[PDB]
């Protein structure tokens, strides 16, 4: 009983963009930094291009991600700019210059303040709440799949596995392949734990075959050193077995937004107050100001 998806899918000519560098590499496909110029529009857009050789099942994976990226518009979700129909189909999205958030809290852990951490949790809940409003389920929410546009502004990404990573899975998901927005709240909880530990690996050492039994006993990830019981309690609530008991993303916005209004009451970071995080570029425009 759903509404017609009238999102526009833009096909871009290979001539419209230049690849400047390789950002990330796999045999399946590689990600490039690059610039894109709409043909008649006199702008330059910093983009990231995802692309190697193609099994017939390979192209069906990238197109589902493009279908999902093209139907979302939210300040905290990565937006598709278009696709290019060269022999290996290219997905073209907005360049998130500071890279992936997991890598970012590791590289800068000694300059990351409680106000940023609480803002990222707010921005991520907003993204996920937008996804729940649009009746979507991520299935792979993790700090590795949140990208950093500025240090003030993160966006959720990786919709390849989206529908309508065992250490980020919900227990119901691990036992019975069940996936909900509430199962997404679980991985939200694990995602916040990664940030509060500056990128620590959850259940480090423990093999994934062991994860299902542990969680049944009642064990959970431990309270991060910087976390007041308020923040840690919210994580723990995301990890209830009864999924109706986990919080909704709209409540996580409210709660973490309440805490982002006085961040040092809720995260205790040594020296928290002192820390601060940052051709021709004349016709340059960020994707977020390029509207169609
Ligand atoms: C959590 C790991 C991860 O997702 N890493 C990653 C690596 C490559 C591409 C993407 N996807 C992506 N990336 C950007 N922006 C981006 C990522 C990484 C860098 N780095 C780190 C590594 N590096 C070298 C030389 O070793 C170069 C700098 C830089 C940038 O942007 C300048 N933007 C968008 C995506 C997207 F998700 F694919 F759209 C993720």
């Amino acid at each position: 009983g759903e509404a017609p998806n009238q999102a526009l899918l833009r096909i871009l000519k290979e001539t419209e963009f230049k690849k400047i560098k390789v950002l990330g590499s796999g045999a399946f496909g590689t990600v490039y930094k690059g610039l894109w110029i709409p043909e008649g529009e006199k702008v330059k857009i910093p983009v990231a291009i995802k692309e190697e050789a193609t099994s017939p099942k390979a192209n069906k994976e990238i197109l589902d991600e493009a279908y999902v990226m093209a139907s979302v518009d939210n300040p905290h979700v990565c937006r598709l700019l278009g696709i290019c129909l060269t022999s290996t189909v290219q997905l073209i999205t907005q360049l998130m210059p500071f890279g992936c958030l997991l890598d970012y809290v590791r590289e800068h852990k000694d300059n990351i303040g409680s106000q940023y951490l609480l803002n990222w949790c707010v921005q991520i809940a907003k993204g996920m709440n937008y996804l729940e409003d649009r009746r979507l389920v991520h299935r792979d929410l993790a700090a590795r799949n949140v990208l950093v546009k500025t240090p003030q502004h993160v966006k959720i990404t990786d919709f390849g596995r989206a529908k309508l990573p065992i250490k980020w899975m919900a227990l119901e998901s691990i036992l019975h392949r069940i996936y909900t927005h509430q199962s997404d709240v679980w991985s939200y909880g694990v995602t916040v734990w990664e940030l509060m530990t500056f990128g620590s690996k959850p259940y480090d050492g423990i093999p994934a075959s062991e994860i299902s039994s542990i969680l049944e006993k009642g064990e959970r990830l431990p309270q991060p050193p910087i976390c007041t019981i308020d923040v840690y309690m919210i994580m723990v609530k995301c990890w209830m077995i009864d999924a109706d008991s986990r919080p909704k993303f709209r409540e996580l916005i409210i709660e973490f937004s309440k805490m982002a209004r006085d961040p040092q009451r809720y995260l205790v970071i040594q020296g928290d107050e002192r820390m601060h995080l940052p051709e021709d570029m004349d016709d340059v425009v960020d994707a977020d100001e390029y509207l169609i």
